[PDB]
């Protein structure tokens, strides 16, 4: 009996959150007697991205663990995976219409729908907002977008009058803030989608000392994130599971191939957390 080997590729290799899902799935590996490879980009990398998931596929690996991170390359690339007879379980970010056996991850129509809830309610349902965006092909990136769309369509005294890419990185995201403070001065709300969109908005917004009248909810739990909560320009992050996500996918990868019956679809919590729930 040889032990399974799986490969596990994360959008980016140097990252606390996928640190924290290589910990899980690692964690998970070794607890099955599973040989886990976790390789990928070291910066995120669309085109590298690609390429070690078909790498990995020539390698007659017993599965793959991947984001679906776009409809439009990653569905092709995961079916072609599965037409090897390899199972691929998507992690983080699902491609729902693909070949894909299994996805482990948020529900990131809602993430996005409860961040949308949040900035409602701690608004008192009055706010201008614009919203940054790690991009407008990624499907999480997406479905956050939609689900705090939907949430706020009813609230009355809410209006969006920007959406803008970060192409996630905390640079981006501070040069798009500067652009839309600058062309719609009654912004007073921030919506970020990925890890350092709400980082990059926070320091633009300091800067023009803007932060007693700004509210920013953003994604994820980065270190200038906690910094920014704990000192009030950041109101609020939704937090993910990345440890229990890269575990759960592990385990349910193994659960595949050992001919087990596994759900489609399984989420990990989401949780809209603000200064008062700090230390977590």
């Amino acid at each position: 009996k040889e032990a399974y080997h799986f490969v596990l590729v994360p959008e980016e290799l140097d990252n606390d959150y996928w640190r924290l899902v290589e910990k899980g799935a690692k964690a998970a590996a070794k607890e099955l007697g599973v040989d886990l490879e976790y390789i990928g980009p070291r910066q995120a990398n669309i085109d590298e991205h690609l390429r070690i998931l078909k790498k990995a596929a020539a390698a007659k690996v017993d599965g793959i663990i991947t984001q679906g991170l776009t409809e439009a390359e990653f569905v092709p690339v995961i079916n072609e995976i599965t037409d090897k007879n390899i199972p691929v379980v998507t992690i983080d970010t699902d491609a729902p219409t693909s070949r894909r056996v299994a996805y482990v991850g948020t529900d990131n129509y809602y993430a996005g729908f409860l961040a949308g809830r949040a900035l409602a309610e701690d608004t008192k349902g009055k706010a201008t907002v614009a919203i940054i965006t790690g991009s407008l092909t990624a499907a999480h990136q997406q479905l956050r977008v939609r689900g705090f769309e939907d949430a706020v369509r009813q609230e009355k005294g809410i209006r969006i009058v920007a959406i803008e890419e970060s192409h996630i990185t905390r640079v981006q995201a501070a040069e798009k803030a500067y652009t839309i403070l600058k062309k719609h001065p009654d912004v007073n709300a921030f919506y970020g989608t990925s890890a350092l969109d709400a980082i990059g908005v926070a320091k633009v917004v300091e800067q023009f000392h803007r932060e007693q009248k700004t509210y920013i909810i953003g994604f994820d739990t980065l270190p200038e994130t906690i910094r920014y909560l704990q000192k009030g320009t950041i109101a609020a992050t939704v937090v993910q599971e990345p440890y229990e996500m890269g575990y759960k996918a592990v385990k349910m990868m193994a659960e595949i191939v050992a001919g087990k019956d596994v759900p489609v679809v399984t989420n990990t919590e989401t949780k809209v957390i603000r200064k008062k729930d700090l230390p977590l």
